[PDB]
């Protein structure tokens, strides 16, 4: 396995020399939410990421009421999503969780949840090259996708659950790519774990 950590704009203070001397050698970082929402702390953190040696990536934190997935990939790719084939950039993050301001998934049915993430996923892929990860939950993938296996042959697993171990995958992955098993980075923002080795990190960098 290999150490890393996510951060977003509610972070105020991340050294990224002293995480890489920490051990930790990626990170994510919160570029963009819904269509009109671009962190103001992204481009400071990636920055010093990139200086200190990083392997790292961006997030988009999903908004699926409120436009489509087309729309918010388009906007992710923009605005800090973007992917070059340098060895250090990680293909973007799609942060698709709990509503954070109403009902848990967001209004819509499972099915059409799943139209909308293959809409995003199609979408970045055709930008970008690459196609994402998927950063979510379990028991949120379980209610609010039907626990759908459609992306798991193209999207790289990025679970969250805080405990001793990594639990129950939603269907159709047979392993985890990232696990976030804290919140509590010592700088601030969550832990992660990369499951392979450096080559590994380097091939899901290169897209290859």
């Amino acid at each position: 396995r290999i150490p890393g950590f996510d951060i977003s704009g509610w972070q105020p203070t991340t050294d990224f020399a002293r995480a890489y001397a920490n051990g930790d050698r990626f990170v994510y970082i919160k570029a963009t939410e819904g269509t009109t929402f671009k962190s103001s702390a992204f481009s400071r953190q990636y920055t010093g990421a990139t200086q200190n040696g990083f392997i790292r990536g961006a997030y988009h934190f999903a908004q699926p009421a409120a436009s489509s997935g087309a729309a918010q990939a388009r906007y992710f790719a923009s605005n800090g999503g973007g992917w070059s084939k340098d060895g250090i950039t990680l293909p973007g993050a799609l942060d698709i969780e709990y509503n954070p301001n109403g009902a848990t998934c967001y209004g819509l049915s499972q099915s059409a949840m799943v139209n909308w993430i293959e809409d995003f996923v199609t979408t970045y892929h055709g930008i970008t090259s690459r196609w994402p990860v998927i950063y979510t939950t379990t028991d949120w993938w379980t209610q609010c996708t039907g626990n759908s296996n459609r992306f798991a042959n193209r999207c790289p697993l990025w679970i969250a659950r805080y405990a001793s171990s990594v639990g129950t995958l939603p269907n159709g992955w047979g392993f985890y790519t990232f696990w976030q098993y804290n919140d509590k980075y010592p700088q601030g923002g969550d832990s992660n774990w990369f499951n392979g080795d450096a080559s590994r990190l380097r091939a899901l960098a290169n897209g290859d």
